[PDB]
């Protein structure tokens, strides 16, 4: 194609299960039966408060785990019943998020060449890429791209696949579908081997949907950000941050307690490696989208490139409404900070500014460094 | 980027047990404990027949099996001890292949701007694609993606990806590695559940790696083929043409028996969609691969676009001494074609024809067909 390749449409979707932060503990250490865990509950509760998560969208419900129990039960086999979930709520989910992005778009899906679908949740064959083109009626040569298991770091995985592809295929139009459902790792509360107890305060579920091309016709077609430049780098010496095994038992989640401290030592050299070509050293003079793996990331990340302190804002907004959505968590931030812009009347669709930076952290430990140019 | 995406190298790679499949239904029922099942047994043997295959390479051994008895029940959870093997192995064997590549490359690792990792065996977090970077000492840097429970058409999928980012990066120099472990899929013999016993004779294990590349540095670099078109399309009405899904019990395999007429019946329109455009119409004056889902489709293929008796050679060939290799199979088929070729003293490495077609079939039913362009041997 010719020019750069450019969102044109975003779109989300949630479950629509809400769950209050502030009432976690109390149901999930309620509904795993796990009431006697009182030092365990008062940690979780504390683990709950730190999140600077206010609620999260959850498919998976209180039903699901009474039919479902060994989901409760640490090692009991339980992979079955949260495939039985996923494998059908993800690509549903999913089609919801696509409909909003279609629709904001406008144009007939018959344009629509090219398709990435991308969870972290599940599997199967046919892919979700197939249930999703069945759900959407999207032409059956529309070329797919089915990204399985991608975890923290895939919502800038998408845009770097999708900048080749826009780019490369003239009129090309591809979406975007990243649909995470968090039923995957869902453990009962364990004192030894309390690994995933972080996680299930720290998951929520959701969708985000985008349609990205080379060349929009602007009269129909209305640009949001240009996609300027994609890094990806595996951090030096940091395997041991995130482990993620599919078990008998469901998706399995180990956290190294300093991967924060492992994003502070590397940040600014994926920022300098972004900006550096593109003339720009003072990093607040770009706005900023960063996948709230958890707090602690963000403040370093807010740290260790000396951020005004709002310039985060949107990402916290996120994980702050949704909790860590996993690969659609940064497209939501995108959305938030391209609606939030238009909202205060900015000069421009980023926060009024001309170039931002995106990242994507997980397992390896990953980061992908996405330049994102605003429009107007 | 340059001109086509151009394949610049290839390597292959398989465990290196090797079964005899005229021994495997003996094999097979032996190591199962189901030796009581002569009827079944007596079935099975006539699959193993029929299959075309002379032998597979197979990373699950007897010895893993009798440690992993659950394996071996006709359905019990057995994923972990699967998940055990292919974790590992699935990138070792993949790193095999790519050594051999890079090998025929000859240029530095460190040329290498992006990995596709394509598999169908496991999945892990990092996945596949991480352990091979480290295993090869890749840069950090190398931009990854990682095609997971991809399929029998795969091969075709890799092919399409890499052309787009070997096409719209200036130099870019892309890794192609597809790599199988059957062992997620194995299951003992159990009455009324056929199609998975048709897979206990139909899959073998290999990897196979690409260097792929635009603009070619004609001084080092040595073009085998060059990819001109990619299509991808599902095909009506064949949904039920194959399913498969990973649970406690491992991989589960379910294969309608019409598959291959319903390749048959979609066959020639993927095949004009692809050629008429280059103005080619006879289908004798082109190279296919297709992708051995069985034999059977072979044959139909054949049958359809009634090609020359020994037009699918080098396509039975690999069927035959590696077995139905999933998403690699197509690639260790162009190997054997571009090699078998050279070998030949064809005056092109494909055939000696100058246009070609592969084909990968996988669920849906998906078909991808992909366009190849020989190059002249001197």
């Amino acid at each position: 194609a010719q020019g750069l390749a450019t969102i044109l449409a975003i779109g989300t979707a949630t479950p629509p299960n809400c769950v209050a932060q502030a009432d976690y503990a109390d149901y999930y250490f309620r509904v795993t039966k796990s009431e006697h865990m009182v030092d365990l509950k008062e940690k979780f509760k504390r683990i709950c408060e730190k999140t600077a998560i206010k609620k999260r969208y959850l498919a998976l419900t209180e039903d699901y785990l009474q039919e479902n129990p060994t989901m409760c039960e640490f090692m009991a086999p339980s992979l079955n019943a949260r495939q039985d979930l996923v494998v059908t709520g993800v690509p549903m989910l999913g089609k919801e998020a696509a409909v909003k992005a279609i629709d904001e778009w406008g144009l007939p899906k018959s344009k629509i060449t090219h398709l990435i679908f991308c969870t972290t949740a599940g599997v199967d064959m046919p892919g979700a890429d197939y249930q999703l083109v069945k759900l959407l009626g999207l032409s059956p040569s529309v070329k797919r791209y089915m990204l399985y298991q991608q975890g923290c770091a895939a919502g800038g995985t998408v845009l770097r696949l999708a900048k080749d592809l826009a780019e490369n295929n003239k009129g090309s139009r591809v979406l975007i579908v990243c649909s995470e459902i968090t039923a995957i790792l869902f453990h009962g509360p364990n004192e030894n081997h309390l690994d995933s107890l972080v996680a299930q305060a720290l998951f929520g579920d959701g969708a985000a949907a985008l349609i990205v091309g080379s060349g929009p016709h602007l009269a129909v077609e209305r640009p949001i950000f240009e996609i300027v430049s994609t890094d990806q780098t595996i951090l030096p010496d940091t395997e041991k941050a995130m482990k993620l095994h599919l078990r008998e038992g469901g998706l399995t989640f180990q956290l190294h307690r300093d991967v924060p401290l492992m994003v502070a030592k590397n940040i600014e050299n994926a920022a300098e490696k972004a900006l550096s070509p593109l003339g720009i050293t003072d990093w607040n003079s770009v706005f900023w989208m960063v996948h709230p793996g958890g707090r602690a990331i963000l403040d370093q990340v807010e740290r260790k490139l000396n951020l005004k302190e709002d310039k985060l804002r949107a990402s916290r907004h996120v994980l702050s409404e949704y909790g860590n959505l996993i690969s659609a968590c940064v497209l939501f931030i995108i959305d938030e900070v391209r609606k939030r812009s238009m909202a205060e009347g900015k000069s421009t669709t980023g926060e009024g500014l001309d170039c931002g930076v995106l990242f994507g952290f997980g397992p390896g430990m990953t980061v992908e460094t996405v330049v994102l140019r605003s429009v107007r």
